[PDB]
């Protein structure tokens, strides 16, 4: 019964998930002025032009579209990473008002929100193999800050009315990822863990520099979620993000100078 509330909110997870305390813990503030270039990091490669979306689900924390990941075809390599990782889900953090929202901060300037789009290492099979190992997922994390609309998410803000609860799911085929990047891939990189329970440290995290913009329009689509399912007393799906946890012994390295 976790949650984003005064009772059930991301100070109490370690209670049912104790490595909320551990070592790798995401997100993390990005100080820029400490993250070092490293020049041994290659270009980021996202193939994500045979991407198959399938589905959107509210999970009565967010909502994930969701893709077919049973062949090789919306892959994340290159960057920091060895091998390739298959697209299996994005979903979205954000906040009450335009000051907080996202996860990771950059001098602890906090986004309107920031995007998560989640891949498994192919040499571990499944997703659930992926995550019991440190080196199971890449999650390509974007910020988001308001100001101009992004049309590429208009399809997903237009669905949001028919999912609006915990536990409805739709239809969301053909929608296409790539319309969400912005257009540098530049980026820094660290190892980390999921932000939701149960957090495992089974990730490379590489969180994009250059934000994409979304109009408070948009964003406003995504305040009217519920975190409750249909019948239950009404709580508005916001402040769904986990704040920064101990860099402890972790590098932030930065793929550009
Ligand atoms: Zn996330």
């Amino acid at each position: 019964h976790w949650g984003y509330g005064k009772h059930n909110g991301p100070e109490h997870w370690h209670k049912d998930f104790p490595i909320a305390k551990g070592e790798r813990q995401s997100p993390v503030d990005i100080d820029t002025h400490t993250a070092k270039y490293d020049p041994s990091l290659k270009p980021l490669s996202v193939s994500y032009d045979q991407a198959t979306s399938l589905r959107i689900l509210n999970n009565g924390h967010a909502f994930n579209v969701e893709f077919d990941d049973s062949q090789d075809k919306a892959v994340l390599k290159g960057g920091p990473l060895d091998g390739t990782y298959r697209l299996i889900q994005f979903h979205f953090h954000w906040g009450s008002l335009d000051g907080q929202g996202s996860e990771h901060t950059v001098d602890k300037k906090k986004y309107a929100a920031e995007l998560h789009l989640v891949h498994w290492n192919t040499k571990y099979g499944d997703f659930g193999k992926a995550v019991q190992q440190p080196d199971g997922l890449a999650v390509l994390g974007i910020f988001l800050k308001v100001g101009s609309a992004k049309p590429g998410l208009q399809k997903v803000v237009d669905v949001l009315d028919s999912i609006k609860t915990k536990g409805k799911s739709a239809d969301f085929t053909n929608f296409d990822p790539r319309g969400l990047l912005p257009e540098s891939l530049d980026y820094w990189t660290y190892p980390g863990s999921l932000t939701t329970p149960p957090l495992l440290e089974c990730v490379t995290w590489i969180v994009l520099k250059e934000p994409i913009s979304v109009s408070s329009e948009q964003v406003l689509k995504f305040r009217k979620l519920n975190f409750n399912g249909e019948g239950e007393p009404e709580e508005l799906m916001v402040d769904n993000w986990r704040p920064a946890q101990p860099l402890k012994n972790r590098q932030i390295k930065a793929s550009f100078k």
